């Protein structure tokens, strides 16, 4: 019933749930070629600083630097991330940092989706900024979270001072669930890789599918409840290391 | 914090979650000596056609015989129940459903909860009265709901049309749900018997756990989600087999 209005997406002060029929594609400098789906601007209910986009990326289409921080996260086909006279080719779950202003290039070598978010970085005054930063999602063992081994979490980004934020993955297994409704001056960006669940915002309660993202504004209680028989498993980013002020 | 108003029950015009910090201890003319917590009657916002309610029995306490239909199911202890000729001990998830009026004593042998729902028989022409029948929840090897082996239905009276109602209990794997969200005219006893997860009714979604009562109005959209590492189990009440006008 889509075409009567019907979705499964909300717009809030503090919170949204952004859902793959309610997509636009527009496009982006840096990204000739690509179809960029631009889910969470800075223009966000009441706040957001950082854009959390997915770059459709057509075999052999090419991508560069932006003047921001950019975590590329490939979420199927493979592609070529060239740096500083090393390139290394990505494939599904490999990622990569780039410090803000790392002249690089992005090609795709097929058809690929890849999940960016991009930020502009926070110096401080006697920290040296961190360079490039590469990885795998399923190479990492992630920790139980609070001692819960159905609920893994995985630090994507090293967990140092340097560091501007994080982008971690949470891994559900059926029935499993955040311990409690967290309430933190961190706002959130998440994409849903894998399974389903309900998601609570606020007041609200939100059925969510691999496919999903969600902004969480500062301080938005949230929670989450994995269902079906396939565990669930979502992507995070969260700003963190600076002092609020 | 129940002290300060606080509680997950809630009260609406076709639904209500009934939690056991909310308990009220009555009695009743049939069961001396025992406490009776009424939770569900006719008289629960838009209207009940029965009466669902549990007798706490302490060892030693005798029960006899109302003028309506009595299902009795046994949550803890043991009863022994005297109907016909013969007496049988009751113990955990046993039960017995007693014709309208039928001479019978219900004595604990132990300190006992008792699960019971009553109500008046609806004669059709040629159809006689179905007798004392019994049985317990587990014997019952129930089957696959919609052809999913993680939601099993265990029918404990016959499915036959001389019943008055059907008495069953949906049981639910961690990561478990109703396959679409149920709205049918007749209206719902509940008992959360095993586990934990969310119910959804109407619009809102409501944590529950074992101990929960739920009353579902005629027509109310109803869903459920299992969550936590146990199975879910609940006992449900419903009228059928009768034409609704």
């Amino acid at each position: 019933m889509k075409h009567l209005g019907q979705t499964r997406s909300a717009l809030h002060g503090s919170h949204a749930v952004i859902t793959p029929e309610t997509f636009v594609r527009t496009a982006l400098a840096e990204w000739p070629g690509s179809a960029i789906v631009l889910h969470i601007a800075p223009v966000v209910g009441l706040g957001a600083r950082f854009v959390q986009f997915t770059a459709e990326m057509p075999a052999g289409a090419q991508a560069t630097e932006s003047v921001y921080q950019r975590f590329a996260f490939v979420l199927s086909g493979e592609v070529d991330v060239a740096v500083g006279g090393e390139t290394r080719t990505l494939r599904e779950y490999d990622y990569v940092y780039l410090p803000a202003g790392e002249k690089h290039m992005l090609t795709a070598k097929t058809d690929a989706r890849v999940s960016v978010f991009e930020k502009p970085y926070q110096t401080v005054e006697g920290v040296q900024a961190p360079g490039v930063y590469w990885g795998n999602e399923r190479e990492n063992p992630g920790y139980p979270f609070e001692g819960d081994d159905h609920l893994i979490a995985r630090k994507l980004l090293p967990d140092e001072p340097a560091f501007d934020f994080m982008v971690s993955t949470m891994s559900f297994a059926p029935g499993a669930s955040l311990p409690y409704a967290e309430v933190h001056y961190m706002e959130h960006g998440l994409l849903m890789l894998e399974g389903e669940g309900l998601y609570k915002l606020e007041e609200n309660y939100y059925p969510v599918t691999a496919g999903d993202i969600i902004w969480m504004g500062a301080h938005c209680p949230q929670w989450y409840g994995a269902l079906g028989r396939n565990w669930s498993k979502y992507l995070l980013y969260k700003d963190m290391n600076r002092h609020p002020l």
